[PDB]
């Protein structure tokens, strides 16, 4: 693969993501000024754990569907053996959704677009694990510091997904092929955009893994055997 190819790989991932990103950044960034009232907050706080978990599971599902589309639009992905496509999406998509969150995170007021307005971590009081919720908030908060561009997310999350060190892949060598190809595409973009300085300050390897582990460690207790 020469560089002019690696160029197209960037261009592709970036297109693919631009279609599959759920909400336009403009929509999110405009909507920061729109925030839940204390009363509205209290309304969400007064819910059942069962109901907040029911909701959030729906939203997560809706999200995971977009990530499945993102993956489908990666050429190379579609070319991988059927089993492997699944193994990857199963370990990955969660972690991707987590990285995608930062776009909905507003550092200024430590809030996030949920069901139409922005709200802080205390909206999710009902799930009863402020600890996890706010480390999730922290994760997003530190990514917001990076001012992660849209193409950088596209490329990062692709790299979250394609990871030949997932247990269960049959065609490991094929996955590697893709994986390195995307690492080099990623390095290339950070040059073209003089953004090499962000690598050094990317989220610690599997601080992300640990955070999603913990989240499914809490989904499995309510939404047992649900498709995800
Ligand atoms: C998966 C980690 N994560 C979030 O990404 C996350 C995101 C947002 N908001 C957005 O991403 C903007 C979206 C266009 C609309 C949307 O609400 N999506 C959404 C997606 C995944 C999940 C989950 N679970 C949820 Cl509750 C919602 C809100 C809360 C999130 N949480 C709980 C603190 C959260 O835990």
């Amino acid at each position: 693969a020469s560089l002019t190819e690696i160029e197209h790989l960037v261009q592709s991932v970036c297109k693919s993501y631009r279609e599959t990103c759920q909400l336009r950044l403009e929509d999110l960034l405009r909507q920061r000024s729109n925030i839940f009232s204390r009363e509205e907050v209290t309304g969400y706080q007064r819910k059942s754990m069962w109901e907040m978990w029911e909701r959030c599971a729906h939203h997560l599902t809706e999200a995971i569907q977009y990530v499945v589309e993102f993956a489908k639009r990666l050429s190379g992905f579609m070319e991988l053996c059927q089993n492997d496509q699944i193994v990857l999406l199963k370990a990955g998509a969660m972690e991707v959704v987590l990285v995608r969150m930062c776009r909905a995170y507003n550092a200024d007021n430590r809030t996030v677009f949920f069901e139409g307005k922005y709200g802080g971590m205390e909206l999710f009081r009902a799930l009863g694990c402020s600890e996890l919720i706010s480390s999730i908030f922290d994760f997003s908060h530190s990514l917001s510091a990076l001012h992660f561009s849209e193409d950088e997310i596209a490329l990062y999350t692709a790299l979250v997904l394609i990871n030949a060190h997932r247990p269960g892949l049959q065609e490991k060598r094929k996955v590697e092929q893709l994986q390195y190809n995307l690492e080099l595409a990623f390095h290339h973009h950070l040059c073209k955009t003089h953004r090499q300085s962000i690598l050094a300050k990317l989220p610690p390897k599997g601080k992300l893994r640990s955070l999603c582990s913990q989240h499914v460690e809490r989904l499995q207790i309510f939404q047992h055997l649900h498709p995800i």
